[PDB]
């Protein structure tokens, strides 16, 4: 059984991750590759072990937010292609080439200056580059056909750079009204056919996120980018309710009860602000998780955890490192009992989606804000490690 | 200047931290020591460098959330007392004793069992213990004077344990109604008096947090626990309004613009959900911070950042790693320009307190949820380092 000083931990089930990959693989066209998106520390699941498992069970490339995230994976021994999705400063062009990291760019000047850096160097390898086409997300990427062609010509003329992909991003593919998504797809195809008409051969084309891979598998082209779905979470209720792919949540968040007491004596005030007053016979359990772990303070007097298969409420405010929950007047319970904060216990469940609804946010945020001070354990073939 | 691949960072001004410690030292009784509270990675500031600086400029001891947090500080070469404020499992008693980490406890059985473990392992070090008295926070601690007396006796009969402190925590010391705080104080003093009448000599007594230290310096006893104030942030508007001590905020959060564009062509939708539509001559700047950094998704179409001394609004939804802001029609801004996300720029300021207000939370949560993937730089004697 796990031995911790501070008894709060994450369990990431890699069997579930395998099934999720397999479910998406079985759904999109046979020829289409999967790029596993493991940015923000694997959406809080741990980038390294999730990347490793994915590359073994259906994924061939990885995506991250930064060169630094890519370097973490390289240091763990991962050799698969790694794409940086955001902007990389020219000060890191040399480093990205040394570490065989693929960068996103979309500007003539960036291609030319990056090529110039490498030229000046004893550079025995070309830096791989994907071009980002902005078809409506309005975040990064080139937005016109004429500028796309100039960027492609600059990249091709840059002998120390190598074009290995071209992509766009869907901003509303998880929504019931598909009008903007169809316009984005049409625009992306039109830019690509424009390049082909110039005599240009296209590298790897990718455009789908989890939502579009599920709702528009016909858009999978050479490769999709599997994010939220890898972790067994749906990009929106609408996509989940389409019932096209069965995903299993990989993450659970657990703790052990640190102390249990009956509130016999006065004051029966609980936690900061004394916003909660216990009954004389009420049992309060203290748990070693708080808002610095990523357990939102807005769950003060609102959240629930699972203990012995039942939902028990957060009592009073969430503090930085601890919460208190009521086991009721008696609330049978002992120091050391296991509680589930996110996940399943007996027949009961508090899903990350339910937590996100309560907080008016999305499951993406709930998992990707889990602090690195919570240790992560991994389940593979029904056994636990790491 | 700073060179990053992903151009987002934190600056922690240790000159301000020094000035904050000095203002509390000058306010509380000369004889009272200061325990600097550096759990949760130094309230997201970085525990090591804040602890080192505090100990050079007035603090005598440190507090953390867990043994693991205390061990990080020992490994940094720190020799000062380190108290674990929360519950430590008996599985870590051996380890805590070896690293000279002080644990809080408050139950007879825990004391007796911890002593037995250390006996059985022929521990070359005694374990330092503080006793937590729960006088109304309802989180951890012993709640009756009779119970307290049995805990003390058990600790004292435990030759492998060493009593070095006794404390309580105020749940409402930062509020205008002082009734609860005065009742806690009175109860604490009554419990301590009970022990003395038994002839017990008291170790180091501490009860004040930042709030009580400012509003009730006469309760400073042998030592206070300086947390939020160390970082130049007040525990509540009310305490700040008392105007008794001058604190300077130590943390700022900055980025450089990753890309700038005029939204000449359609569609002019920005970010997920297409919740924002730009004008044809409107300038949109993209920044490498997002909600997995701890920049709340609830700032979507609401937050502000500083660019060239002026507030510019978040446009559309916050994404996992990036945000977009509007520089307005024909607005001036270039890739590489520095933006301040939390802090000051030219005449302007977006304080952590103002962000916390926007989000209906408190400054403690805003700073302590800043992801460790943001690098921290430190300013000391006016110059940067890491
Ligand atoms: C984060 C991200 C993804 C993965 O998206 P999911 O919605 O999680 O599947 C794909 N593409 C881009 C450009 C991203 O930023
Ligand atoms: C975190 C903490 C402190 C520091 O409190 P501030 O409000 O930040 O000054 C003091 N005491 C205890 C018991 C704590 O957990
Ligand atoms: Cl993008
Ligand atoms: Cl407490
Ligand atoms: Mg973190
Ligand atoms: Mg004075
Ligand atoms: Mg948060």
């Amino acid at each position: 059984m796990i031995k911790l000083c501070r008894e709060v931990w994450i369990e990431v089930n890699l069997d579930a991750v395998k099934k999720n990959l397999r479910a998406i693989r079985r759904h999109i066209p046979h020829k289409s590759k999967i790029m596993a998106v493991v940015k923000a520390n694997g959406y809080g699941h741990g980038s390294i072990e999730v990347a490793r498992h994915a590359l073994e069970h259906g994924a061939s490339e990885l995506a991250v937010a930064s060169v630094e995230e890519g370097i973490v994976l390289r240091k763990a021994g991962i050799t698969a292609p790694i794409l940086v999705l955001g902007f990389t400063s020219l000060s890191c062009v040399k480093k990205s080439a040394a570490w065989n990291i693929t960068l996103s760019a979309f500007q003539v000047d960036w291609m030319k200056e990056a090529n110039e850096i490498l030229e000046k160097e004893a550079s025995a390898n070309r830096l791989a580059i994907h071009i980002n086409v902005d078809t409506g997300m309005g975040r990064l990427g080139v937005r016109t056909k004429e500028e796309l062609l100039e960027v492609v010509k600059a990249l091709k003329a840059s002998k120390f750079l190598r074009w290995t992909g071209i992509f766009t991003h869907f901003s509303t593919a998880d929504e019931p009204d598909t009008t903007l998504t169809k316009l984005q797809h049409e625009k992306f195809i039109s830019f690509l056919s424009f390049l082909k008409k110039q005599g240009i051969e296209l590298p790897t084309v990718h455009m789908c996120n989890t939502a579009a891979a599920i709702a528009f598998p016909e858009f999978s082209a050479d490769m999709i980018r599997l994010g939220i779905g890898l972790y067994g979470l749906y990009p929106s209720a609408y996509i989940k309710q389409l019932n096209l792919v069965k995903l299993e949540p990989a993450l659970s968040l657990k703790a052990r009860i640190a102390y249990v007491k009956t509130m016999r004596t006065e004051p029966r005030t609980v936690s900061y602000g004394a916003t909660y007053i216990a009954e004389p016979n009420e049992v309060i359990a203290t748990l070693p998780i708080g808002y610095a772990d990523g357990y939102s303070r807005a769950l003060s007097n609102r959240g629930f955890v699972l203990h012995r298969g039942k939902r028990v409420p957060v009592a009073g405010r969430v503090t930085m490192d601890m919460i208190m929950v009521s086991l009721g007047e008696n609330g049978e319970g002992k120091q050391g009992d296991e509680v589930v904060i996110y996940g399943k216990q007996k027949g009961a469940e508090i899903s990350v989606d339910e937590v996100a609804e309560m907080l008016n946010t999305i499951n993406y945020e709930v998992v990707s804000t889990l602090s690195r001070r919570i240790p992560r354990f991994y389940i593979r073939d029904g056994e636990i490690f790491k």
